[PDB]
């Protein structure tokens, strides 16, 4: 599998969701949050996978990248394919439990996929990273 390069960023929008002031918003929370615990969550958005599955992309750019490695210590990849209409959240092994399939659904179904079925790509990625935050601190609570 062949995944994106390495971007150097907190978001990288190359299905171009986001107005330049979104993506610097959502850069500066996840920077923040980095900062405070060590936990690097980045977000990634792509028109396509080509085929690949969400899954198996998330885990290779996780790796590609050392998200969550490297100056950081644990990691998540938010990882949405527009043409697919899939998000996938993968959690680096340290942070396994904090984020079970139910919860990542629960934030893809009821939080993510009715903001961007409006357009709301800011708000529903902001409320992604908001769930998956709280999960990480031990005080998710829907
Ligand atoms: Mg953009």
């Amino acid at each position: 599998i062949e995944v994106i390069p390495p971007s150097g960023q907190w978001v990288t929008d190359l299905a171009d969701l986001l107005t330049p002031a979104e993506e610097r918003m959502l850069s500066r929370k996840l920077a923040t949050y980095a900062d405070t615990t060590s936990t690097q969550i980045v977000i990634v958005t792509l028109p396509t996978l080509n085929g690949v599955p969400a899954a198996d992309y998330a885990v290779e750019l996780g790796r590609r990248w050392g998200v969550g490695q490297k100056e950081y210590d644990n990691g998540v990849v938010i990882l949405v394919a527009r043409e697919e209409r899939e998000v996938f959240i993968a959690t680096g092994y340290g942070l396994e439990g904090a984020i079970p399939d139910a919860l990542a659904g629960r934030i893809v179904r009821d939080i993510i996929v009715p903001r961007f079925r409006r357009g709301d790509f800011y708000g529903g990625l902001s409320a992604a990273v908001d769930a998956i935050i709280a999960a990480a601190q031990g005080e998710f609570q829907p």
